Order: structure tokens, then C-alpha cells, then sequence
């Protein structure tokens, strides 16, 4: 819909995996949790939006970079950014 | 927390309860909402939010105008806007 906080949320999640060589859930999760808490910690359902964006966001932006997207285009291409 | 559109789906809520002098539930939550979704729609949980923000943010709204609040220092009150 609006996006405006989906999409600072994917540029986020942007940052914790495209540096790392070693893309995994490892605990790179955890720092994902809390930099969307800061974001959306403050609606009643907070924690439940943020522990599946985890794996929504994450795991597209992996598989995207895998097959080639360019890491700038990857927000535009989930969220429209 | 951040805080940045609840404070954006408070001025909302401001807006559709002040003007009337019929103040109640009476479907003024349907027109919530939808201006809700609007603002949070592309979230795993958003309709679930959108529930509960409607009865706390208006209900919150609701008394604190009947109890003297000023309606531009209400967001304020409630979420530090």
C-alpha cells in the first residue's frame, strides 16, 4: 500500500546481508529484529510483524542478489521503492 | 518507539471524531480503517493492527476530549507526536 516504512525496513535488511559473506539466518535475524522494532515497535502487534518480516525480507533479498539483481534495485523490485 | 505514522493515524482519528457531535463507534471505525490500511496495509498483520488501533486510538481520543485535552495536543498525550 503506502510502503513508506516497508521500504526503509528492505533497505535495512539490505545493509545486514549484502556486505556478509556468509549469508545466513545466523543471528543476523536477531540485529534485523530490533533495527524493525525501532521502526514499528510501537503498534500492538509489533513483534508478530517484525518476526515474519525477518524471513519475508530477508529471504527475498537473498535469493534476489543470488540471481543477479543489483543491490539498489532490490527494494524497488519487492516494494516498488 | 519511532513512532513517525501512529502519530499519523492519530491526527487521523483526531480528525474523524472532533468534528462530530455524534461521537460513538457508529461505523466512524469502517472510515478508520480503511485511512489505517492506507497508512499500514503492506504489513503481514496490518488488518489485525488496524482492529486494535481503531478501538485504542479512538477510544483514547474520545475521553481525553471529554475530559478537557485540547484536540491539537492530543496525539501529543497519547504518542509524543
Amino acid at each position: 500500500n503506502s510502503n513508506v516504512i516497508v521500504c526503509e525496513i528492505c533497505k535495512m535488511a539490505v545493509k545486514l546481508i549484502v556486505p556478509e559473506a556468509d549469508k545466513d539466518l545466523d543471528q543476523l535475524e536477531k540485529e534485523f529484529i530490533q533495527g524493525c522494532m525501532t521502526l514499528i515497535g510501537w503498534l500492538p502487534y509489533a513483534e508478530k510483524e517484525c518476526k515474519a518480516l525477518a524471513k519475508i525480507e530477508m529471504g527475498a533479498i537473498k535469493t534476489l542478489l543470488e540471481n543477479g539483481s543489483a543491490p539498489e534495485e532490490i527494494c524497488t523490485t519487492l516494494h516498488a521503492c
